Parts: C-alpha cells; structure tokens; sequence
C-alpha cells in the first residue's frame, strides 16, 4: 500500500494532462468541424441541412453531451482521474495523488504533491490531505503522517527530556520550522463564489435548468424565463442564508499570546504561533479566553489545571513534575508519566514552583516544559479536523429520488414509444411529432419535485424558529422522524452546572422534645437553614473544605465546596484563614484528602468562636470531618436512635446527604508546631460526635424528567454517554428513569492494583463481584435479568472481539469515555442499522455530534437574556451567549437551556417526514394519469376547453401548496410514520389506484362511444368542440384529481386534520360540489358556463355511479393495503417490557383521575 494510515483506504499516483488533451475538448474538436461542414457546404441532407427541427436536435444533443462530459469530472474523483490525468510510472514524474478514505470517515479527494529542498541538497516530498501533512518515506517506500520525538519504536529515555535544552543554532531552528510548519489552525472560510459553484453543480439544479431550456421550443419565452429567474433567485438566497448562518455560528478563532522561550541560551519573548517541537517553554497562569498553545510535558514545577476539554468535567487536576524520576522509558499511556503530560487546550489554573540542566529560572517565574507536539497534530487538532472534515453536506440528492425518477422515466419512455409509433404509422410531420414526444417526456418526470421538497423543508425551518432552535443543514429534519436511539450528555445537558444547598437537617437527633414533625417511620424532616444553624455545624463547615485562594482573589476547588462556603457566608483569606453570625477566626493547619477509598475529609484547626446567641466563648484546637453516613456510623460512639432512618428518606427523594462530625482535642491552648505532623489518620478518628446532615439538592433541570419520560414512551430508546464517574452517572440515569432495574458496572476492580488487567461486574453495593474475560461471550443470562453500565476503560478491551455487538444493544449507560470513544459507539449503532440523535454542549462530544444523523447543541441562555439581547439590538438600530465549540459541529442549535427542545424537534420531524412521503405518492399518481392522458387519450378527439383547464390548474396548485405547508401535532404518538417510499405498500397502492383510474376511463370511453357513434376522421389540429366524450372525460378526470388528494392524505396522529386545513378543504369541497352538481344537472346555467353538452337521462346515473365507484374503490384499496403491509411498528431495540407498560398505564390512569 502507498499510504500507511488507517484513514486512507487506497491511493494512486497521477500526472496532469494539458488542456488540449482533456476528455471533453479533443473529441469536440474532432466532431464539431464535421457537422459544421455538413450543415454549411455539403448540400446533402445526411443530417437535414435545411430542416430546422433536425439541426436544432443535433446542436442540443452535442452541447448536452459536451456539458455532461465536463460535469462528470465534478461528481466523482474516479472520472476526474480518468479524464484529466494519466497514471504516473513512479514517484519520479508523479505530481498529483488521488486519495480515498474509509467510507464513514470523510470524502475522497485529489491533492497536489509539493517538493521542498532542505539545506543538505535533499528533496522532501509531501502533500496535505484534510489539513493533515503526509510525507514520503523512501526507506519503506510509502507515505506516513509524521515522526515526532515522543512517539517512536524505541521508547525514549527520561534523560532526553530531563536534560533537554533549547534548540540551538539557526540551522536547527530553520530545519524544524520548514519540516514541522507553524503552530496555527488554517480554517479556509470559503466565500460566496465557492458556495455558489458547489450549489450550481448539483444534479437537481442541472436537471431543472435542462428542462427549462427544453421548454424553449414553442412555449415562447414567457414561461421559461420567469421560472429560470425565480430558480436563480431561490438558489442565490439559499446560498446567502447558508453562508450567513455559517459565519454566525462558526468562527473558530484562536488569538496567540506572548510566552517566554529559552532559545540560543537566553530567555526571549515569542508569540505562541512560533513554537517548534523541542522548545523549553515557561508556563504561567492562563488568562480568560485562552488555553495552552501546544502539547507539552512538564519537567520542573507543579500545575493545577482544569481539563474541561477531554473529560468534560470542571474538577481541578494536579500535574506533578518529572524531576524525581530516573532514566526510564516513557510510560505515557497508563504509567507514572500520565500525570506529567500537559495537554493543549486546557487551562492552567495555578502554577507552583515548589534544575538538573543548570538553566536559570524564567523571568516570569513559571514552570519549565518541553513541547512534544504542535500544529494540527495536537489533541484538539483532531477535534478541529473532525469539526469540518468528517461528513458531507446532506441535500435533496438521494438514492430514493434517483430511483423515483428512473421509475417515472420508464413510464415516460413507454408512453413516448407508443406516441411515436402511432405518429409514424400515419406519416405525420416530424416536427410536431418530435415536439409532442419532448413535451410528454418533460411532463411525466416532474421538474417541480426539488423546489417542492425545498419548500416543504423550509416551512419546518421557519416554524422551528419560535423555540429559538436554529439550523444549519435544513434537509436533516426528515431524519428526525425515524430516530430510534437518542443519546444524551450529563454535565451540560441534563444536570445543571450550578449547584444549590437546601440546608442542614438531622440536628434534632439524640434528645428530642417530641415537637419536630416526623415521618411514618419516625424520620426527622426538620429543615434548618445554614444562617440559623448552630455553632458546631458552622465550625465543622468552616474547616472540612479543600479550597485554596489564589493571589488575585479568585478561588478554585470542588463546586460543592464553593457552594457551601458561599452559603456559609464566611470569607477565606491567605495563609489558610477563615474570617467573618458566629464572627470567629479559624486557622487550619493540617488537611486530609480522600481518593474514593475511605471517603471522608478530615482537618484540624485553631478556632476562636464568639457566640452571639448563647453568649459563650469557644477557643483552641478543633477537628472536623465530613463524609458518608455509613463511615460516620462506623466511627461513631453514641449513635442516635433515629440516625439510620433519618438519612434514608433524604437520599431516597433525590438529594445528596453528607454527615459532619467534630472533636475537641484540647480545650485550653494549642497543639503547637511539630505535633500534628506525627498524628496519623487512625489516631484522630478514635472518638467522634455528631453535628448534622448537610443536604444538597439534586442537580437536574426541571424539564429533564418530563422530556426523558416523553421520549421513553414514544417508541424511542434513550441512552446516556458521559465522561464522569460511574457512580454519579448511574445515580443520575436512575433519577431520570433511564434505567429501572439492578445495575451492573463492567469495569476494573476497585482495589486498583494498576499492574494487571482485569474486568469485573461490580455493583452499586459491593456484594456482587464476578470475573469476565474479553475474549468470550458475555453471558446468556446477564443480558436478560439485570441492566448494564459499560465503562470507557474496558470498552477498548472489547474492541474487535465477539462481545462488541452484544454490548451495543443491552447497555444504556456509558461512563468515563474519551472524546474519541464517544463517536465509536455512535458509529457502531449507525452500522448496526439504527438512526441516532445526540444532544450535548461540551467540546469532547464534537465527533459524536458530527457522526450522528441529527445533533442538537444546547446552550446556556435563558428567555430573559434573549429578550435583553433583542432589545439592545433594537435600541442600536434606532449580555451575550457563549457560542462554544459544540454549536459549530452540530447542525441544530438550541439557544435555550430547556431540554424540552429535544422532543420538540422530533415533533417537527415527523410532520416533515410524513408530508414529503405523501408528496412522493401523490406526485407519482399525477405522473401516471398524465402519461395516460397524453398517449391514448391524446390520439382520440378528446380535447378540453380553454376555460375548463384553468379550474383544474388552480385547484392542483392550491392543493400542492397546501400539502407542502404543514403544522405540528400536540404530542408524540407510539406509532412511527412510514420510513421510506420503496416498500410494498406505497408501490401497491399507487399501482392499484392507477389501475382503477384506467379501468374507469376505459369503461366510460367505451360506453360513450356506444351511446354516440363517431363516423368522421380524428383530427389532431381541430379546436375545442362540445361533445359527450369531452364532457364525460373532463368530469371523470376532475373527480380522479380530487380523489388523488382526498384519499392519500393522512394527518390524524402526525399532522393537523383535513378539516383544519383551510387552504385544501374548501377547494376540495367546492370542486367536488361543482362537479357533482354538473353531473346530476341541477343547474342548467352551469353547463353552459363552461361549454358542456346536455346529458341524457340514462347517462346521468351511469356517470354518477362510475364517479362514486372510482372514489370508493380507491379508498378501499388504500385502506386494505395500509392495513396489510404497514411498517408502523417499533424497532427491536425500543421494545418495552410488560412491567414498564403497566407502570406507564397506572401513572396515566392516576393523572387522568386526578384531573
Ligand atoms: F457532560 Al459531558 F462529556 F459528560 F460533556
Ligand atoms: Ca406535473
Ligand atoms: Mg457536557
């Protein structure tokens, strides 16, 4: 293979051809002078030198052939490589290379090779594909990505980075600059011309232009020019709207910032753009709206960072140096060196200083680090590349449309063959025969299909703006009608980012006055605010934290600690001080931390509390601990009588409860220096007391439960993908009723041996623990009894084995997944056969948002902020929202924080999915009657009047415009709409209705010929004359055109009813009433109004009978074929157990009885 990248499937070297050797110029140069000579001076009519119709046919044919030969190089890259290039012999003369990627990872392309000359008189051959560099390696004679110092076949020794210095000499700097490039992101941001060029090449636009050009034979310039002008205006405004919304939602701007680099033995100030792998950079605090420029490894110093891009959370992480490690291989994947790597894109919250290479300290007093990657090869470079180079634009050009056009073209060719044969048997003029064949060919295949689908989509696009839900690709709305799996994020989508504190309860335990309210089992539900709390609870809350105050006054730490400190009201100060209703001073000396084992935070301090209520004074040493109720129960010496039951009620009703405890070490005096250091964790937990139960409200949006419940019972499956801990993910997923059963977490053992690999089925309570290996099937029983929660660490161990497909069907919760793993799940679900939706807000789910069929990016705005922005803009004509990165990669964008915008889009999908489907069916019917009205009826003497066709045309236009516009129904239904158009039901219904219409027309024509015989000749140029046959055929055609609209219209569970459609119902009623009144002949003036012949008494009953028979037969055929072959059932992954259905029915009945 040429390219050694799994992204690239195949490659081929090419060499360009000159302009005169192309495949669409040279045959034209051969052909054109021959025809010119024949038409000009041959004087022999081999190609009809004098006939105007034949010469025009030749000119149009040759021009169309040349235009198609030119356009075929734009719709494919194989034809581009076969028409405008030749296969090169080797790399010596090759200049262009054609690259094709994996079918689900981009688009094919043909790139240009570039050769650069290094100072050592050598040649470097490279090419750029999807803004990614590829180099030609002659040692293995292939193409590779690049070779960095961090990644190599032998793992580098730590002495390479510990003793590293800056890049010396100008030659090395120039070589690195010309070999690795600059550290920047080059977004092309195309202009209007490129967008219009891309839009005007699409096959539907070419088809419409060709049809309109064919309408220039004898229809005169009136109809063709107006249609062409409106088409050009519509395409121009579509392109302008697309470019405007692309510029509004997609910016992708990164501003460089100055940094200090140790180059040539001195510290200089360099912009962040000019950085090369091997520099010695000094990192400091990262300001607002900025991040780390390049991927680097820390050498000296400690950094507190905020990795909000990879994990998705906001908990600060601690990264240590590498100075305390000997010469060893870099274990950067999972070893001790993973905590030393500093990724590019995160923010450095704090820098702590505390060298082997003898380097002077930087002037800005930062931390030394060595760059390892730069440019588009960093961690966020892959996300930026997948933002814009992952999927193709979705438009009206589908395979279903092509098959539909081919079907109608087959019928058109049959009709044209019949017309041409009957016209050549009678030896008529070839001009009128050819014009009629062209007319029926253009009439059968509808040129109005794309401009009707576009209107049906733009109506939904305009209707979606009321919920502040903007869209970028409008043709993805029908995909929302067949959604089978709907994933969800956790930290930004369902759970609210902010946190509130309800208060502290359980302080009435121990001695009770029988006055506080109690539950049925005796649980104390007394709620006391923190401002009215006791002295002991405040003292414990003022020391059991882990927050640290920066030099500029900012504070960092856990969100719950910040929330409880804000609720406390005390103020943190330097040297670990807590100052001021207690109005005391707390000085914390020693602190203890937890790492998910023995979950409790302990601290010691010196306290001076001057109570204002009781007027007492407290001073001296103090010990405060905060943790789980079970651990405090284990370490308690005087357990209250209702301690066990008073927290179960709180933790059951969606809340987080934490127990607090205190210990008075020395009442008088302080412990002093060199005394707390020798104390261990077990020593301070000898005796404990009880202070209270801090209760925190469950972080969840008020619309989360309602939206998930609406999605669950509407034949959709809701899964959840998050990068948080499995415990919190399982708790949140159980609260919103995503999973309601026993939950098993497949993950590494909690012992964390870190040396051997193992997979176990843990539980929420450590009572079930079995061993599973990734090379065997999962279980025949686990997938049936208990639900699953597969973590992201063990997802890679199951990649490629036989258990991968079993773990993509019976799992609903994924926890701790990398940004790359968030799209593997969606790709697997898409390849399995399901449609997927995903809603998220962060930067880690960019690839998942791109690879899903429809993606929503929920922002953090509110209605009041939107109103303020609108009124500020209005005042400018006479606050802001953070766009982020998720809105760039998501086709949809909801500007409101409500998660109810996720079901609403679905409510606006089905109405677009149903209507479009109906359109297809109805169009097919009108593309089959007309083919019968121009091939068999045209050859007879049946010709309608000039005034009668206007009514039919107006009725058809009104009905089509009313069908294209649609409105949404109130609530989601259990039955799904028809997915595609090429199943047995649609084709069977179309063919049955066409057969009924043909049989009725044949019977009416036969009986009308029997009643009134014809003895004259059939004239194809005679004008309109009133007769029985013309009136009968006109009435039957009007009734059939009414029946094609009043039978194939379904709107009961997915749209508005036919009675509420004012545009269509009134027209249908009026036309049907007029036709039936003229058939039954109750108004003699009406028949004379539009040139009708008086009817016999016996013919009237036959006419009414056949009209009613036609209507009833069409309705019965449609109903039977809908009842027999409807694909209205739910998918296999969305099946609901009887228990869930029974619970839903019980809840619905209770709500109905309540109201
Ligand atoms: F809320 Al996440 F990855 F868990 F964006
Ligand atoms: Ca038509
Ligand atoms: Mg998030």
């Amino acid at each position: 293979p040429l390219v050694d990248n799994p992204q690239i499937k195949s490659a081929e070297l090419l060499r360009p051809l000159p302009l005169y050797q192309h495949a669409y110029v040279w045959p034209y140069v051969i052909v054109w002078p021959v025809f010119l000579r024949v038409y000009l001076t041959q004087e022999l009519y081999d190609k009809y030198i004098g006939a105007q119709e034949w010469t025009f046919v030749w000119i149009i044919s040759i021009v169309t052939f040349q235009t198609l030969t030119w356009l075929c190089t734009h719709w494919s890259v194989n034809l581009n490589a076969l028409f405008t290039a030749k296969k090169a012999s080797s790399i010596e003369d090759a200049q262009l290379i054609k690259v094709i990627p994996v079918a689900n990872a981009g688009a094919a392309d043909i790139c240009k090779l570039v050769r650069d000359k290094v100072g050592d008189n050598k040649t470097n051959i490279s090419f750029l594909f999807q803004k990614r560099r590829f180099l030609w390696y002659p040692e293995r004679k292939a193409f590779s990505t690049l070779e960095f110092d961090i990644d190599a076949e032998p793992k580098p020794t730590l002495s390479k980075f510990q003793l590293s210095r800056g890049i010396e000499s100008e030659d090395e700097l120039k070589r690195l600059e010309q070999h690795y490039g600059t550290n920047t992101f080059d977004i092309p941001v195309p202009t209007f011309t490129e967008l219009f060029k891309e839009h005007a090449v699409a096959p539907f636009f070419v088809f419409q232009v060709f049809c309109v050009g064919l309408w220039l034979l004898d229809e005169y310039w009136y109809y063709s020019l107006f249609t062409l002008v409106m088409l050009v205006v519509f395409e121009s405004t579509v392109v302008w709207q697309r470019q405007r919304t692309l510029t509004e939602f997609r910016s992708m701007s990164i501003k460089p910032y100055p940094i200090y680099v140790y180059r040539l033995g001195k510290w200089t100030e360099i912009q962040s753009d000019k950085l090369l792998p091997g520099d010695l950079v000094s990192v400091t605090r990262t300001k607002e709206d900025s991040g780390v420029a390049c991927d680097m490894i820390l050498v000296e110093g400690t950094a507190i960072v905020n990795e909000a891009m990879l994990s998705g959370e906001s908990t600060p992480l601690l990264k240590d140096s590498i100075q305390l490690r000997p010469g060893d291989a870099v274990l950067e994947v999972d070893g001790l060196d993973k905590n030393s790597l500093l990724w590019g894109g995160t923010k450095v919250l704090q820098i702590t200083h505390g060298p082997a290479s003898g380097i002077p300290p930087p002037p800005d007093n930062g931390a030394m680090a060595v760059v390892t990657k730069t440019g588009f090869e960093t961690s966020q470079g892959s996300l930026v590349r997948t933002m814009i180079y992952s999927t193709e634009r979705v438009s009206a050009n589908n395979t279903e449309a092509l098959l539909f056009i081919l079907f109608l073209l087959v019928f058109a060719l049959a009709a044209s063959w019949y017309v041409w044969d009957e016209g050549v048997r009678k030896d008529r003029k070839r001009s009128k025969l050819l014009l009629d064949c062209i007319l029926i060919i253009t009439s059968v295949v509808p040129p109005e299909l794309p401009m009707e689908l576009s209107l049906a989509v733009n109506t939904s696009l305009s209707a979606l703006a009321k919920f502040a839900i903007f869209c970028t690709e409008p043709f993805r709305i029908p995909f929302a009608g067949r959604i089978d799996v709907a994933c969800f994020d956790k930290t930004g989508t369902l759970t609210g980012e902010d946190l509130v504190v309800e208060g502290i309860a359980g302080l009435g335990l121990g001695h009770s006055g029988t006055d506080t309210p109690k539950e049925a089992d005796g649980a104390h539900t007394r709620m006391v605010s923190v401002h009215d709390a006791g002295m002991e609870t405040t003292l414990v809350l003022a020391t059991a934290h882990a927050l640290v105050k920066l030099d500029e006054g900012e504070i960092v730490g856990d969100p719950m600690e910040k929330a409880t400190l804000n609720a406390l009201g005390w103020v943190l100060g330097k040297n670990d001080t807590l100052t001021s209703g207690i109005l005391g001073t707390v000085q914390i000396k020693r602190r203890f931390q937890f790492s998910s084992a023995l979950k409790r935070q302990s601290s010691v301090a010196t306290i001076t509390a001057t109570e204002v209520k009781t007027g007492r004074k407290l001073r001296g040493s103090f010990v405060g601990v905060k943790g789980a109720p079970e651990t405090i129960m284990k370490m308690l010496v005087t357990v209250p009588e209702h301690y066990e039951e008073t927290y179960k009620y709180f933790t059951r009703r969606g809340s987080r409860v934490l127990a607090l405890a205190y210990k008075q070490l020395t009442t008088e005096g302080e412990l002093g220096a060199n005394k707390i250091n020798d104390l261990k964790r077990e020593s301070v937990e000898a005796d404990l007391h009880f202070a209270g139960f801090l209760v925190l409200q469950c972080p969840l949006k008020e619309d989360a439960k309602q939206a998930v419940r609406m999605l669950n019972e509407s034949s959709h499956r809701v899964v959840m993908i998050t990068g948080d801990n499995p415990l919190t993910a399982v708790h949140v997923a159980k609260e919103v009723e995503i999973v309601d059963r026993d939950v098993l977490i497949l993950d590494a053992p909690e012992h964390s041996v870190y040396g051997e690999e193992s997979l176990v089925w843990r539980s929420v309570d450590d009572k079930i623990r079995i061993d599973v290996d990734p090379t065997k099937p999962i279980d025949p029983e686990i997938l049936k009894t208990k639900d699953l929660c597969v973590t992201g660490y063990a997802l890679n161990k199951f990649k490629g084995q036989v258990g991968w497909k079993s773990l993509l069907r019976y799992t609903w919760v994924y926890a701790r997944v990398s940004p790359k793993q968030k799209e593997d799940i969606l790709l697997g679900l898409k390849d399995m056969g399901y449609y997927t939706l995903m809603a998220g807000d962060g930067t880690n789910d960019v690839g998942a948002l791109k690879q899903a069929h429809v993606g929503v990016a929920l922002l953090n705005g509110t209605q009041e902020d939107l109103n303020r922005i609108a009124e500020h803009t209005r005042n400018q004509k006479m606050p802001t929202l953070k766009l982020g990165d998720a809105s760039v990669a998501a086709p949809f964008t909801s500007k409101l924080r409500n998660v109810m915008a996720i079901p609403n889009i679905l409510r606006q999908g089905r109405c677009t999915l149903v209507a479009t489907i109906q359109m297809y069916k109805i169009l097919a019917l009108n593309c089959l009657i007309s083919a019968y009205s121009l091939s068999v009826l045209y050859l007879e003497g049946i010709k309608f009047g000039d005034g009668q066709i206007t009514i039919s045309g107006m009725l058809m236009s009104v009905c089509f415009l009313s069908i294209s516009r649609a409105r949404s129904v109130e609530g989601l239904s259990k039955e799904r709409p028809q997915p595609n158009i090429f199943n047995f039901y649609i084709i069977g219904s179309i063919l049955g209705q066409f057969a009924v219409h043909v049989a009725t027309l044949i019977y009416i024509a036969q009986l009308c010929d029997q009643i009134e015989p014809r003895t004259e000749v059939i004239d194809l140029e005679a004008e309109f004359k009133p007769s029985l046959l013309n009136s009968a055929v006109y009435l039957l055609q009007l009734i059939q055109q009414i029946s094609t609209f009043a039978v194939n219209y379904q709107g009961r569970p997915f749209r508005e009813s036919l009675s509420e459609n004012k545009g269509m119902f009134y027209g249908i009623v009026g036309v049907t009433a007029i036709a039936f009144a003229c058939s039954t002949e109750m108004l003699p003036e009406l028949n004379e109004a539009m040139k009708l012949v008086p009817f016999n008494e016996n013919f009237k009953t036959i006419m009414t009978t056949v009209m009613i028979i036609d209507f009833v037969a069409c309705y019965v055929i449609e109903w039977v074929l809908k009842k027999l072959f409807s694909d209205l059932r739910a998918r296999d992954i969305a099946e609901r157990r009887p228990d869930q259905l029974e619970r839903e029915r019980v809840r619905k009945e209770k709500e109905a009885r309540e109201k």
